[PDB]
């Protein structure tokens, strides 16, 4: 089966991921490491690929498809770890998937409130003499030991960047909603009660 898991970023979902992976043997799929050895080992597509990023441009939606294709395990059992990104990708992943005959079969979204996106990824400290992360309520550092808050962990950063993942997510969430494949995650559960609402759905 065929699975997207889709969420911003502090929601955990690909923990769920690699969990799910492990227990009943899918493939867990991030195009970044596709793209990555494609265009290290200067396969066509990878070169391809590269010419792109060179120029300042996004890989073509085409492309990562292709990509994607090629390493595309036989069993046909993969999840799709925040990929598609678009309501575009996601109608070309699904053209491409019936090319084989297979279809999504579940599309979990990750939901957890921005309060606690803004608490988790804000609170984020750094030793810049190590780049060992801390985190000043759920893991603080030495009092003592030197530490920075990145400038994209200040709330007010974070803000901006949830309601651009939104602005981009809704319409692949509408999409998925009109196909009847979405299962909505309340991610802002214990570890455990998030893991036991991904294996209810499926």
């Amino acid at each position: 089966m065929i699975l997207v898991f889709l969420g911003p970023p502090g929601a955990g979902k690909g923990t769920q991921a690699k969990r799910l992976a492990k227990e009943k043997g899918f493939v867990h799929i991030s195009t970044g490491d596709i793209l990555r050895e494609a265009v290290q080992k200067g396969t066509p597509l990878g070169k391809k690929a590269k010419e792109y990023m060179e120029r300042g441009e996004l890989v073509p939606d085409d492309l990562i498809i292709a990509l994607i294709e090629e390493v595309f395990p036989k069993h046909g059992n993969v999840i799709f770890d925040g990929f598609p990104r678009t309501v575009k990708q996601a109608e070309a992943l699904d053209e491409m998937l019936e090319k084989k005959g297979l279809k999504v079969d579940h599309v979990l979204l990750f939901e957890v409130p921005d309060e606690v996106v803004i608490e988790r990824l804000s609170g984020r400290r750094i030793n810049p003499e190590t780049g060992e992360v801390y985190h000043v309520k759920y893991n603080p550092p030495p009092p003592g030991v030197k530490v920075i808050q990145r400038e994209d962990d200040k709330p007010e950063v974070i803000k901006k960047r949830l309601e651009v993942y939104r602005e981009q997510t809704a319409p692949l969430i509408e999409y998925y909603k009109k196909k009847g494949i979405l299962r909505i995650i309340d991610a802002s559960k214990p570890v455990e009660e998030v893991y036991r609402q991904v294996l209810e759905v499926i």
